[PDB]
C-alpha cells in the first residue's frame, strides 16, 4: 500500500495521497458570493486529506455562473476564506483554491449589468448552470449565448487570474488550482468545438492553448511555480465540449508546455460524470515522461486503481469527489477498509447543512 505515504506537492508535503477533488456545492451568500461558516466547517470536517482542493471559485464577477459559487475577488470574499484555510490548517490540513472563469456556462441574470456572458466564440453551450429562485432554492436553467471576447479583452482575463491568485496567496491557501477544464472558458479556448476565433487565440493547438498559457506564466510570475497546479480534462468529452480530432497529440503538447514552466502539479481529470473512454497505459507512460511534478489521477477512481497506477509510477496521488462529499474521512476509512456513507445526490447543489455537514465520521 502507498496511498498513505508522504508526497511533496510543490511548496508541500501531503501526508498520504487521497485527495479531496475540487466539488461546486453552491451554497455561498448572495449579495456578494461570500464564502459561510458553514462552508467553513465542511473544510474543516476533510482536513485530514493529503490535500484538499476547494469549489471552483470566481476570479472575478463576470466570471460568475452559478449562483451560490463564491468569488475571490472582494475584499468580504477575501476575508472569509482568510477564516476557511486558518480552520483547514488549525487541524494540521492544506488547501488549495480552484480558480476559474465559467466563460459561456453562464446566464444574464447573474452577470454583472445582466449582459450576455463571454466565451471565445459567440457560441451557446447548450446546457443548463443553476440559479436561485425566490425562496433561496437551486434551480437549472438554460445557459445564456454568449458574447465573444474582443482581442483587447484578453489581458483584462489574464489580470484577473493573476489577482486571484494574490487574492489567493493572502486568503491563506497553500496552492492554487487553474480550472482548465469541463467547459469553462480555459477549456473553451483550448477546444477547437467551441472556439471558431481567427486570431492568434484560435485554429492551431498552439494558437488555442495560448490563452491558458499566458494565465500559467502570468500566476508564476505572481506568486510561484511551486504553488501552481492545473486541472486539464484533454481526452473525451466535458459537457458538450470535446478536445478535437487530435486531442491525444494536442494533449501531450499541452503538458509539454506546462512542464516548461516547473509547476507544481498536473491533475488530470480523466472521465466525465457520464462516462468516458478509458486512458491506456501507453498514454500513462508518455504523459509521465513529460511532466516532472506531480501527476494527481481523477475520475471513478476506486482505491485498488490507484494504488495499482501509483505502484506503476504512473501518476503520485488520486483526488475523490463524491467519496469525499459523504465520508469526511475517507482516508482513515480506506486505510481501515471500513464501509462509506452512502451518497444523498439530491443536496449535492445548494440548500444548508443537511447533505453538506451531516455526514458523520467513524
Ligand atoms: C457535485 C459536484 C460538483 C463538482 N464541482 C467541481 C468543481 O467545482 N470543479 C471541478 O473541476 N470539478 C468538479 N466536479 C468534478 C469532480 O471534481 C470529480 O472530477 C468527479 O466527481 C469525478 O470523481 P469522483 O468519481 O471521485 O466523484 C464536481 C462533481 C460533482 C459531483
Ligand atoms: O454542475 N456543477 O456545478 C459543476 C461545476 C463545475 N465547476 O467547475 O464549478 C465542474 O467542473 C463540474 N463538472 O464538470 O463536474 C460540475
Amino acid at each position: 500500500e502507498k496511498l498513505f505515504t508522504p508526497l511533496k506537492v510543490g511548496a508541500v508535503t501531503a501526508p498520504n495521497r487521497v485527495f479531496m477533488a475540487p466539488l461546486t456545492r453552491l451554497r455561498s451568500i448572495e449579495p456578494g458570493d461570500i464564502p459561510t461558516p458553514l462552508m467553513g466547517e465542511y473544510y474543516r470536517q476533510r482536513a485530514s486529506a493529503g490535500l484538499i482542493i476547494s469549489e471552483a471559485t470566481q476570479i472575478s464577477a463576470q466570471a460568475k455562473g452559478y449562483a451560490g459559487a463564491p468569488g475571490l475577488h472582494s475584499p468580504e470574499q477575501i476575508a472569509a476564506w482568510k477564516k476557511i484555510t486558518a480552520g483547514v490548517h488549525a487541524e494540521d490540513g492544506r488547501i488549495a483554491v480552484q480558480l476559474w472563469h465559467t466563460g459561456r456556462i453562464s446566464h444574464s441574470s447573474i452577470q454583472p449589468g445582466g449582459q450576455a456572458p463571454v466565451s471565445a466564440s459567440a457560441l451557446n453551450a447548450n446546457t443548463r448552470t443553476s440559479l436561485r429562485d425566490e425562496n433561496g432554492n437551486a434551480i437549472r436553467v438554460d445557459t445564456t449565448t454568449p458574447r465573444a471576447l474582443e482581442l483587447d479583452e484578453i489581458p483584462g482575463i489574464v489580470n484577473d487570474f493573476r489577482q486571484a491568485v494574490a487574492n489567493a496567496r493572502e486568503a491563506g491557501f497553500d496552492l492554487v488550482e487553474l480550472h482548465s477544464a469541463h467547459g469553462y472558458l480555459l477549456h473553451q479556448f483550448l477546444s477547437p468545438s467551441s472556439n471558431q476565433r481567427t486570431d492568434q487565440y484560435g485554429g492551431s493547438v498552439e494558437n488555442r492553448a495560448r490563452l491558458v498559457l499566458e494565465v500559467v506564466d502570468a500566476v508564476c510570475n505572481e506568486w510561484s511555480a511551486d504553488r501552481i497546479g492545473i486541472r486539464v480534462s484533454p481526452i473525451g468529452t466535458f459537457q458538450n465540449v470535446d478536445n478535437g480530432p487530435n486531442e491525444e497529440a494536442d494533449a501531450l503538447y499541452l503538458i509539454e508546455e506546462l512542464a516548461k514552466r516547473g509547476i507544481a502539479y498536473l491533475h488530470m481529470s480523466e472521465t466525465d460524470l457520464a462516462g468516458g473512454k478509458p486512458y491506456s497505459e501507453a498514454f500513462r507512460q508518455k504523459v509521465r515522461e513529460r511532466f516532472h511534478g506531480v501527476i494527481i489521477g481523477a475520475g471513478a477512481y476506486t482505491a485498488e486503481k490507484a494504488e495499482d497506477l501509483i505502484g506503476k509510477g504512473l501518476i503520485d496521488a488520486v483526488a475523490f469527489g463524491r467519496d469525499y462529499i459523504a465520508n469526511p474521512d475517507l482516508v482513515a476509512r480506506l486505510q481501515k477498509k471500513a464501509e462509506l456513507n452512502p451518497q444523498r445526490p439530491e443536496s449535492f447543489y445548494g440548500g444548508g447543512a443537511e447533505g453538506y455537514t451531516d455526514y458523520p465520521s467513524l
